[PDB]
């Protein structure tokens, strides 16, 4: 959450997402989904990304919802 995002992440990952979280847009950062993945990196998802519904979905059912709003 101490991130700041001005590039965007639009491909998929296939890595396990351990925690996710919803960054808000300021002047100077993105708005964008946060998916921490369980080799803690970090990837900026880009809200318009096709697939991103479809895989908070699936976070869901894995017992990882995200955090923040939107």
């Amino acid at each position: 959450p101490g991130v700041c995002f001005k590039v965007l992440t639009t491909k998929e990952p296939k890595a396990n997402i351990k925690r996710c979280y919803n960054l808000p847009k300021t002047n100077n950062c993105l708005k964008c989904v946060l998916f921490v993945d369980a080799s803690n990196r970090m990837k900026c998802i880009d809200p318009n990304a096709s697939w991103l519904a479809e895989r908070l979905y699936r976070l869901k059912e894995k017992g990882v919802t995200c955090r923040g709003e939107a």
